[PDB]
DNA sequence: TACTGTTACGGCTCCATCGATGGAGCCGTAACAGTA
DNA sequence: TACTGTTACGGCTCCATCGATGGAGCCGTAACAGTA
């Protein structure tokens, strides 16, 4: 009936007790860095996997891999659990849709056990090179004999369920032979969801960590309907989401908070959506109830006569459209997943602007020409791919600050007298780091089947530096203490140095005032990593006439975080710059002064400019789903 | 709280609903063939394993191996389960004790992670070639540094728990370098128990199928104390046992019945031991309450002046003892497990009697000479090893009956006119079997990861024979119907043929009147297989002066079955023969007219004749545990 | 003279046991070029 | 002349992905020898 958890202190959870109902729709909400992922995936899923693995033999444990033991005391009512990780997975080019979704293995088994080899007048190759919808239709009309049906009932059932889920989510325009490495974000997310939650089971806990990455509102609604259908089978659903639709379509909501990092990790509000709204201490309830919201501008800026014309854009699935992008205003490029907006913007506009301004060597997409490039001076872009996590990377090194800090540290009098350079003051370069731990600071000993044990180094005491490097101090603080201070302390510490102060203020402006400069990248959260990347790309100097291109910056960001980002972008636009954002979040779109809509479908059915104009104008077009969704908001 | 199971119809269960309490000691009792193993290991363990496996990936499922789906509807309250199979496992000579118990892997990990390689002034080899007790003492006195203790805490804990369990069960005389293929039955059983139930867990269901194979009463009591200690950790224990001690030391007993085979598969009585005793419908309660029991003879037969003297027996661990075996009476060779009774009897007495009577070519053990061999004519022996299970074997072929049946079938007029032989009338010989199914009758299609599906053959319709072979009938019945009749029908069908009637009556005398002549060996139960082997060895002709040697014939036999066997043996002895039985069951021992006791311990501490004489005389020796246990019974 | 032990010999079935490689991202370093 | 774009290049880290063999037992068949 319940999955009651008591005494949870993993990561930053402050010894909280949470009771999760079974066989229901439960949503974990909170700010970026609250501790939702550490609460679900790092505690409940870890405990379930460890308990199910300890009962197996040593050989099976070695061949599977046990995860770390959660720092939780009481966990009861658990069950076999299937979890989908928040982090995106990169697929090698050899992988295909059928191989990833495992439909290819079922097809091979069916053809080996039933092939006389053709099944229903079709060999393996012609059904492998087939669209999902027509493959489902062909498999639902099979007329094999009774003996074959008895032999291969389970294979047929699994294939039918998987193809039904893939059709339900809205992915019937793809082919089983399509490479997985050439798909959009939303399509790849749907494929990943279909891989695990495709063939549903009974009495199994399902854990989903933000399953709506790069999905439109229509795709999100379809996925929600599929999830409700799956839950009706008698399963438990635990979803960590920042979306309003998922919060509204749920039976129970557990809200963490009240902040992020060291200031969060507790439970603030619990109950249904209304109880969340009526609780003052809940930030999510405050945003849902409308007490705090992203302000829609009554007056929208008009273009100043300067336009960016894209003529003959036919890259990927684009059907030779002409799109005009106004300059000097905030423009949002919206559309259903797979409609062809990223393949337009990031593959033509940015790849041409960089080539013509930053002297890059990137070949753009298939297009005729772009008019109006002379009106800009530089282009700054944020890709849709996530950041790479390494233990040798921290936000200080990520946002180009470590170079300046090492330079100033090497510029001190003691460093000059000792004949040192900036290389010594880094833990990734031989000479200044503690060679016993190779600059790691902590040591991770890995066993064969038992969980790993982390033992800190005793030579450096976790400071990653030897005595010689730590003997030189700048303004009374060494480099270890410089790396150990939060972003607010660095801002208060580098006031008189504009070069470092600019980047530190950029980091602080996105809401990372609690993040230590030396916190490991692997330990960073998804939202914190996204904000770190945003600060990295937004800390660069702007000339007043520049293009800002953002590809889904809402990934892993709460309502407060996207409100902060919207304010930053609006100030940047008011400074004189022009911003183009590929967005799926309605809050960001409703504040845009111009919208370019693509559709009306995804895949081969899209690539046409359905709507173009201000949000009020777009809301009057019933053909586009974006207009239908914007009509309710306005 | 409960593991409630409803709608169970696997094998021969007749749609019964059973509620099993959690965190308790539960014993499943019943006759041989009732359905206890099919109720626990084939249903509850199968469901638990399948549910825990379905949540893993396809690769993990392929690398692990999913078992068959039980034919059960409702199962709730399950948990990760560890089960020990009833069937004994044969180990290759390369295996050792440490390798089997996995202590060798933990030792290697500890020496690789802590070795400077010597730990505590000892290398790997000197601790590998060490006794269990002294190894435990050495590991409990380790004085490694704090950092090493923090690094290797889990390895030390696991090693200490495993060695503690091995010492508790009573294996302190063994060495980690001892080959697993040269151990006794009880020692191998205890090693198998230590492999899985050694390092206990929390909240895990433990399923044990007859864990007291070849164990004395003292060893059984020690194992029971260990099991109670394990259950006190907060686990559930489900043991399928025929022992009285296990039934008495339990919290709940679920009794199946009321018979065996098609006549059983239901639930007769439930509750504690007293409630079982007070239920008339329960056979186990009737035997426990003393209403039905194995009768102890008031007068015991005395030796007739003919004795079998073994002089200088020093095989294995025997310390050069001289043992006198009376002839013409029932003799039981008893002692603690590992004391050296099998290595005496089956390695000297039988191996010399066969060589001197049946003209065998087996080299006996290390002994000086045996006097009195001229007093016997032949020797019949039953080994302690279990039978081999193959789908090409059935009880009719096992107990030498199929040869006679094929001979008489080939002797018919139609077979003579058609020019056939006895080879055609067998499903393991080309020519008479259905070549489509190769005589298997049923077809088992095996997948990669999905459970196998059994589809019967359509050419032969499961009769394993073609039309030509089935066209010839003897006494109105073909060979398929001859194989399809039970043992009672065969007894009523072969009344006028003494050769077949003798073997059929021998099969029926052990309680196998419901077993079809063509039932597969792999589908046979452990007790049914043991009784089949007993009938095979007891169906041979006796000359009136012959030696019968039995090595633990109680394996898998209920109280009623051992009562039937005791009656058979007593009638055989009264016929003029002499029977020597190596026994651990007190019911068989209390009826013996002479007992030879070995001990007083196992391994290197045993091999001495502690007691020798009638049970009343043996009960007066306090040095022997057998006497102490016999004192209470008498 | 036939029944009952042994042996060999061919064919069938069951059961125990023993992570590396390629692709991608990031950090530090160097060099080259455009612009205020 | 210094600040800010680009490129390359070496070293480090993370993540996705693709059952066979030997030993033992059993069945059918043949041959050989001892005994009632
Ligand atoms: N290399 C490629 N070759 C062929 N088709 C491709 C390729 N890359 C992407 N596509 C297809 O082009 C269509 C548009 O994808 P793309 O424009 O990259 O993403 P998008 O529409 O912005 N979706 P999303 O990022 O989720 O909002 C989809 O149907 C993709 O499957
Ligand atoms: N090893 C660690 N020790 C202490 N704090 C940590 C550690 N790893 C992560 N954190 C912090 O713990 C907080 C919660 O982490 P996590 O649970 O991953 O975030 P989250 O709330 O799910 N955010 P998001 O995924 O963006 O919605 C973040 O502020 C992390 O920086
Ligand atoms: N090949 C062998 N070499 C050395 N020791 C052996 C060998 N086989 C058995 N032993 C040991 O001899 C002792 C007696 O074993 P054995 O007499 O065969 O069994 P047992 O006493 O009848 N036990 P059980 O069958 O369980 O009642 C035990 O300590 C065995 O480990
Ligand atoms: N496939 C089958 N179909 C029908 N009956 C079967 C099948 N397999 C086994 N049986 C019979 O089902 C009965 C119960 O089997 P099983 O559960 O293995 O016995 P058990 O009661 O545990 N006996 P034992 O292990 O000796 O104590 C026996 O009479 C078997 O012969
Ligand atoms: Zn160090
Ligand atoms: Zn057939």
């Amino acid at each position: 009936d319940y999955i009651v958890v008591k005494g949870a202190r993993e990561h930053n959870l402050k010894n909280i007790d949470v009771k999760i109902p079974r066989d229901k729709f439960v949503v974990i909400t909170g700010l970026s860095g609250s501790g939702k992922s550490s609460l679900a995936f790092d505690t409940i899923y870890a405990e379930g996997q460890r308990r199910y693995v300890e009962s197996l033999s040593s050989y099976a444990r070695q061949f599977l891999g046990q995860m770390e033991k959660p720092d939780v005391d009481y966990i009861d009512g658990l069950s076999p659990a299937i979890a989908i990780d928040q982090k995106t997975t990169s697929r090698n080019p050899r992988s295909t849709v059928g191989t990833v979704t495992e439909i290819y293995d079922y097809l091979r088994l069916l053809f080996a056990r039933i092939g006389t080899v053709t099944i229903g007048g079709k060999n393996i190759y012609e059904v492998c090179c087939l669209s999902i919808g027509e493959a489902k239709e062909f498999f639902a009309n099979l007329n094999l004999t009774e003996r074959q049906q008895l032999i291969a009932r389970q294979i047929l059932k699994e294939i039918n369920a998987r193809l039904g889920f893939l059709v339900d989510v809205g992915l019937d325009y793809l082919t089983l032979a399509r490479a997985a490495g050439t798909l959009s974000g939303g399509e790849a997310q749907r494929i990943r969801l279909a891989t695990q939650i495709g063939s549903g089971l009974m009495g199994v806990i399902y854990i989903l960590d933000e399953p709506s990455i790069g999905l439109h509102q229509r795709d999100n609604d379809r996925l929600l309907r599929s999830l409700k259908k799956l839950r009706d089978l008698g399963n438990t659903l635990l979803v960590v989401e920042h979306d309003e639709d998922t919060m509204y379509a749920s039976d129970y909501i557990i809200d963490l908070g009240p902040g992020a990092g060291s200031h969060g990790g507790q439970i603030v509000a619990e109950g249904t959506v209304e109880e969340i709204k009526q609780n003052p201490n809940s930030v999510t309830g405050e945003y849902l109830s409308g007490r705090k919201k992203i302000e829609v501008p009554k007056e929208r800026r008009k273009p100043n006569g300067k336009w960016l014309e894209i003529i003959g854009a036919r890259e990927n699935n684009l059907k030779n459209i002409n799109v005009r992008i106004p300059l000097g205003v905030f423009t949002c490029i919206t559309g259903v997943s797979g409609s062809g907006k990223s393949s337009l913007i990031n593959e033509i506009l940015y790849k041409r602007l960089a080539a013509e301004l930053n002297r890059a060597s990137v070949k753009p997409g298939e297009h005729d020409l772009i008019k109006g490039i002379e009106y800009l001076d530089k282009v700054i872009d944020i890709d849709q791919s996530p950041i790479g996590r390494t233990p040798r990377s921290n936000p200080a090194t990520y946002t180009g600050v470590f170079d300046f800090i090492r330079e100033i540290f090497a510029n001190t009098t003691e460093a000059k007298t000792r004949g040192y350079k900036a290389g010594r003051f880094s833990f990734n370069v031989k000479g200044g780091r503690c060679e016993a731990c190779a600059g790691d600071g902590i040591n991770k000993i890995e066993m064969h089947f038992l969980p790993d044990i982390y033992v800190p180094c005793e030579v450096c005491k976790g400071k990653r530096y030897n005595r010689e490097t730590l003997e030189v101090r700048y303004k009374g603080k060494n480099i270890a203490e410089v790396l150990d201070m939060t972003v607010e302390e660095a801002l208060e510490f580098f006031k008189n140095i504009p070069r470092i102060h600019k980047k530190i203020e950029t980091l602080y402006d996105v809401g990372l005032g609690y993040i230590k400069l030396g916190q490991s990248s692997t330990t960073l959260s998804g939202g914190e990593a996204q904000r770190v990347k945003l600060a990295t790309e937004l800390s660069r100097k702007s000339t007043g006439k520049t293009m800002y291109i953002l590809d889904e910056p809402t990934t892993g960001l709460h309502m407060a975080d996207v409100h902060r980002l919207v304010g930053i972008l609006h100030r940047l636009v008011e400074a004189g710059n022009s911003v183009v954002v590929i967005e799926h979040n309605l809050d960001v779109i409703k504040t845009a002064d111009y919208i370019i809509d693509l559709g009306p479908e995804g895949g081969s059915g899209g690539g046409l400019v359905v709507a173009e104009g201000t949000p009020e104008e777009v809301a009057k077009v019933e053909n586009s789903y974006t207009g239908q969704f914007l009509k309710k908001v306005l």
